[PDB]
């Protein structure tokens, strides 16, 4: 069935690790073994949107995906130590083995370069109907960052008519490298404004969930179930089958209010069977289970909410009530869910949340200082200067940032 194609763009190590998880679950629940490119049983449900994010060819089935790096070490991990070449095949590669030394700068310009070649393989191979693009990736390092940021500016340029969606990951509070808050800064800057939806992901909240509930294949793997869940909505028919730019609208109430917090319950089979149904969408609402590091509830702008599994309105009267809703957001909106009839191959049942949550802004806050208590004493900037990003452009990337900041600060009161 033609139309509601979307192509993946995996860029930097962490983007392409986490497309191991990502496409083995998305493989997983459409009947496709990752390993062999073919159904996995002659069990297939009538209705399928397979080809929303999968290629079918005479052969068997492959990922609409280029996996784009400038170091060979996520591909590698990919092809060599998991043994999926034939699924991550070379034709869908874009590398280069330079490296951007985890500075945002130097991806953004090196991956200049690797563009030309990005853009003919895009419209030699992908079709009319293609409606928009995922771009996967983390906002710490330097590929991701500035090569991602760089992908985010190209293809809303070329292609105006199509939707442009990130799943971007944030580093680690406590426990990252130097330059990272200067790389998220400078994505979360760009991805400002050329994408039309950004959905974030923490480092800091998976390790807090995981431990509490209770190796960093283990994170990234458990990244790809969370984003392959996020989609669910776009592969699936149902209530909330949505496509790229329903699901932007749904969420982006003012065109710079375009950050998004996921949460999904259960998160491990041990929670699974020790979880009723409100007890996966209260957790969705608690901000344990966010996957961005909160401290409060927050005022929600805009949700969607999703169930997915054997469920079976009681369900959305008690949670609206105790849910904080952005001031002048009406009582009866707010809020959409629905069921979906897929499930999870591991779970029974599922809930999952995308919520424009005002809380974001503590979030930026805490990004903003660790940026400032380096940049207001000319900390580890060197690097930044010799690589085309001058002192003046990690200032300007910073103030436009605090902008986003207050507009979420306003709309909460
Ligand atoms: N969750 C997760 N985060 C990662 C992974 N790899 C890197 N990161 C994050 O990304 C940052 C490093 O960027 P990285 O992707 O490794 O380098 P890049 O090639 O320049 O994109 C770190 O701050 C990490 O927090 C991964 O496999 N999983
Ligand atoms: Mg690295």
């Amino acid at each position: 069935m033609p139309g509601r194609e979307i192509l993946v763009l995996h860029v930097g190590q962490g983007g392409n690790q986490i497309g191991y998880n990502f496409w083995k679950t998305i493989c997983e629940e459409h009947n496709i073994d990752i390993r062999s490119n073919q159904r996995k049983s002659v069990e297939e449900d009538k209705v399928d949107y397979k080809s929303v994010f999968l290629v079918e060819a005479p052969d068997g089935f492959h990922p609409r995906a280029l996996f784009i790096d400038l170091e060979p070490l996520a591909v590698e991990f990919l092809v060599k130590e998991m043994k999926l070449g034939s699924f991550f095949s070379e034709d869908l590669m874009v590398l280069s083995y330079s490296g951007a030394h985890n500075v945002w700068s130097i991806g953004y310009q090196t991956g200049k370069k690797l563009i030309p070649v990005i853009l003919e393989k895009i419209r030699d191979t992908m079709p009319e109907t293609l409606q928009g693009f995922l771009i996967i990736h983390t906002l710490g390092g330097g590929t991701g960052s500035g090569f991602g940021s760089l992908l985010t500016e190209t293809l809303k340029k070329e292609f105006p008519g199509k939707g442009v969606l990130n799943f971007s990951v944030l580093p680690s509070e406590v426990n990252d490298v130097t330059l990272a808050p200067y790389n998220t800064v400078l994505s979360l800057n760009h991805l400002s404004r050329f994408s039309d939806l950004v959905v974030l992901f923490d480092n800091t909240a998976l390790i807090r969930i995981v431990k509490d509930q209770l190796q960093f294949s283990d994170l990234n793997f458990l990244i790809g179930r969370v984003m392959a869940s996020i989609t669910a909505s776009l592969r699936f028919p149902g209530p909330l089958n949505m496509d790229l730019m329903e699901m932007a609208h749904n969420l982006v109430a003012l065109p710079e209010t375009k950050f998004i917090i996921p949460s999904v319950a259960p998160l491990t089979k041990e929670e699974s069977e020790m979880s009723t149904e409100l007890d996966l969408v209260e957790r969705c609402f608690d901000p344990t289970h966010y996957m961005v590091n909160c401290s409060g509830q927050g005022k929600t702008i805009s949700s969607v909410l999703m169930f997915r599994g054997n469920i079976a309105f009681s369900i959305m009267t008690d949670i609206k009530s105790n849910v904080a809703f952005a001031p002048g957001v009406h009582p009866d909106l707010g809020l959409k869910y629905g069921i979906c009839e897929s499930a999870p191959v591991d779970f029974d049942k599922e809930v999952t949340l995308l919520s424009n949550n005002t809380i974001i802004s503590e979030v930026f806050n805490r990004v903003l200082e660790r940026f400032d208590s380096l940049f207001n004493r000319d900390w580890y900037t060197s690097d930044y200067v010799n690589a085309g990003t001058s002192k003046s452009n990690l200032k300007e990337a910073r103030d436009n940032f605090d902008r986003i900041i207050k507009i979420y600060k306003e709309i909460e009161g």
